């Protein structure tokens, strides 16, 4: 029963074109509820894509909700639908493969089961799942959207039965957003648009650079060159975004090194935010050899004077 | 991992003598934390003793995460426990009835199976359940913690293992507290000890006042003439708390025109702050002719001459 | 033109019994206000009364804002004032000696000329200036008004014509009270009235339990028998207030070994809030053996056990 | 002495490439400041430019502080330069006319004495005044800086002399910045960047758009139609800003019918965000015909269509 809260639901709600939005403590909380949602309407299975982000796989594979899920590629998503599936959980691009799901696909395998679809990377910026079909859209406004990540978020843009039914598991769950907190998000979503937008750009500059640089192997990134054989840039998608997952050739040797002589980019657990982050999946608990990268709003030749001098360690 | 979170927890800790305490975004995300931890632990069964809060039972009663709740009296606690039953979940003063309950007695019955006290309304001010034997202690920071319930909040001050059982569910749940509204709660925790002295010594007054006047029957406040007869006060609680219970004499015809008639004293659904309010838990969706009030820091004069004024017009 | 802003200013001016009350950043952006409001009024000259506060002395002794002072006692305030005199500048009771002023002497003695009274420390609960005459109230906010001083104010409660003026002032000079910093005043000014009430209990059975301890010779404390031989407690003042002074027999030797044996109370430059306050002007920048006291909400048996420790070691 | 004001400090100290900066409430306390210490040292002369903005040219006109003004134009600042002259006031580019100031040779006519620019509206994104010379860089963190105006600011980059300086007039002048509004700043500060990039970009496509509808006679934004004759662009200034003036044929008549028509672009006193805003100086309060641009963060094919169309009726 918030002012602020209510102000923010109906903005993402209208970035994602969606009939109205629910928000929640966490993105953790969003997705819990979404959970809890499924579960009470006496469907309890879920047929969840891989890959799929590190906490929220965890919240399946453990079932404290009272979920059972069911792990399937996205080619095959209707074979593993049972007559108790109320969800299809799916995260595109495939974080941190970073790999295209075809969202038009996707919805036409669920058929009659609803798509919840984590857009927290793309942002309504650069991929609408609503217009595809997805019935459901989660994000952890934490990352892009809130800018800084300052005030934590989590909100789900979907149709009116399934934003009633989200709201009824929050009003005894309790995972409310503060308005503190949701009025920093409303704020930081006024400049959204063009955060992402010179975001996307400067990463598609550095993705060109990495690849031509001989300590790593190959850098996923949609928008290069051939990293998009089933033609969802444009269709889906707005442009690259802004995540670069690269592969170094030295392992997990060169991984640990190319980190420590970054001054410029820092490293953290929680990536999206204005400054340039990279994460080791390897060296926080994924491939052994394998680097995460956010792309913020710095200068892309000051991003890339930084990444080259560090690779030079081998 | 937030600083304000960490000074408001500690701080709660050391008021009810808890070894640890953790915090939760509303009241109703600690509840569901700790049923979710019992859950978990492969013990889904919870004896409740009902009367309970409103919200709470809602909990209990759907069974969204998986509980199965047999509702028992205070007097056949341990004949309800079951082999999977992993909480005694009790509020005293009973809500509404404002019925007292033994603590000592309660602990005794449970055995082995830990005891979850709802110590909202009596603050670590006036009750101290983990003294008494309670393995948890809930509490909804909105009402009395934070003073003006500006700041929402939930807070369960257990001992080590119940607290990492509870911070494990809090990592994957994410109904976390923001900072802002747990500075909000520490800061308003400083005068708390201030405030409920004041508010109980203003109730102790005008629950003497609202007896002698004919339209109510009777009047529920722990601290009167006889209303104690397990001698709780001293032993359990400090004195007869901060809120009355009244039942009047029209049944609920006379009830909503007291409640349309009063303008100082205000018709709320939340009760518990620094202003007195009124509720009709029969004109909200209880007793059909019951008003529950939350003594505030009012003057006792003033705060009688409204009362009886609206109790003179039926 | 802030919503929180008046909300607290029209809060402060119904406390002090004036007609309204202008708010800004702090309380030195408050007394700039004032005197370049006298300045631009064609009448610099202002009549200060020793002692005053620290901070505002430094104002009228730079003579920054083109002011021109002339300090006199108490006694001798209408031979001060010159054709050009347009404040008259007094704190009650006069930190940091607690030499109490008697307001309806010194209106009398101004006559014509507005009276400035620096209500900080009494608060409007223990004193109404206004009410002897005073044409402006002063206060630095920060100090028993927000209750924490986590946000910094100052205020000035006066007549219209004042009030105006001080607003044109503000309006070019900029000194404005953050709409977040103004709403924590405001929050806190709800339990001014049993926060003061409280804390001045509890220091008038503090000053007796000190005074009659051998290793301080003489405890100021307007309130304890014979310490206020002018009548001004209950005609100006509701009691003793919550400022204790004192002098050790032992100097300064052992006025700096008394505040480090103290566990409870703490040491600090800014006073006035919820926590017990202690304050060193020799050892800070007044008198060598000399200690100030703000007295808090804690239990005065707490107070007095930590306080007399304290002292029992030199 | 608060955290979040020397983090926003220093932070704008590096943009525009100063010893230090000092921050104030608002933008108009930050001129105070100056003013008072230039005073203070014994010079109170002021060689402000015309024209100047509203607010700050009235505190030179009236004098409150003590000082003197000589408004004098660019092409002669040295002539008006006295022996107690302190500062050299001096707004580029030139609102409302927005004309290009040469800041090199301003440096040179003032020579000893101190240059104060308002790089409000061009940010340290698009203009470095430091580097030119300029003494004292004033800001407006308002406008711009913050991105959305709801925290205010006013803070100036300066040399480590004058950051003292203004720091000694802070102390007892008490115009403090609030640690919230400081944060909103600082967090606004890591966006600057690429807000005002953008907002730069989609007004130089909007004054091309403008100068070719017939409605009015001569748009005003620099480097349209070779309107910078100085060189002054790449030199000194990183584009043409996100500021763009109109002279309307129709005059007053159509000025203001202009701006009721608009739907999309709203008209405010304080300009400067994220949100498109259009002022009619001679509708406030300059030209009769003469109306105001804060080109924002919308889709230039968005505005243009709006104005456009409004101007069709007149």
């Amino acid at each position: 029963w918030q002012p602020g809260v209510a102000r923010f639901e109906t903005a993402l709600a209208g970035l994602e074109h969606a009939e109205e939005a629910v928000a929640f403590a966490t993105g953790m909380a969003a997705m819990t509820a979404a959970l809890l949602a499924a579960v009470s309407a006496g469907t309890p299975h879920i047929v969840a894509v891989r890959p799929l982000y590190g906490g929220s796989d965890h919240l399946l594979e453990t079932g404290l909700l009272g979920t059972t899920v069911t792990w399937a590629k996205e080619a095959d998503i209707a074979s593993a639908i049972q007559d108790d599936t109320g969800l299809v959980i799916v995260e595109t691009p495939a974080n941190p493969s970073l790999d295209l799901v075809d969202l038009d696909s996707v919805v036409s395998a669920a058929g009659n089961v609803p798509v919840l679809v984590d857009n927290t990377f793309c942002t309504p910026v650069l991929q609408q799942p609503i217009s595809h079909g997805a019935a459901l859209v989660l994000h952890s406004a934490t990352k892009y959207l809130g800018g800084h990540g300052d005030a934590m978020g989590g909100i789900i843009a979907t149709n009116a039965d399934w934003a009633m039914r989200l709201r009824q598991v929050r009003a005894i769950t309790g995972a409310l957003l503060h308005p503190m907190g949701a009025y920093l998000l409303h704020r930081g979503l006024r400049t959204l648009a063009v955060r992402m937008r010179a975001a996307q750009t400067t990463a598609g500059e550095l993705a060109e650079r990495l690849d031509a640089h001989p300590a790593i192997s190959v850098v996923h990134y949609p928008g290069l060159k051939g990293q998009d054989p089933r033609g969802l840039l444009g269709r889906q998608m707005s442009g690259g975004g802004a995540m670069i997952a690269m592969e170094l050739a030295g392992g997990f040797d060169a991984a640990r090194s190319f980190v420590e002589h970054c001054n410029l980019v820092v490293h953290a657990v929680s990536l999206g935010g204005a400054d340039t982050l990279i994460q080791h999946p390897a060296s926080l608990t994924p491939g052994d050899g394998l680097i995460r990268l956010s792309v913020g709003l710095e200068h892309v030749d000051d991003l890339a004077d930084d990444l080259i001098a560090a690779l030079d360690a081998s």
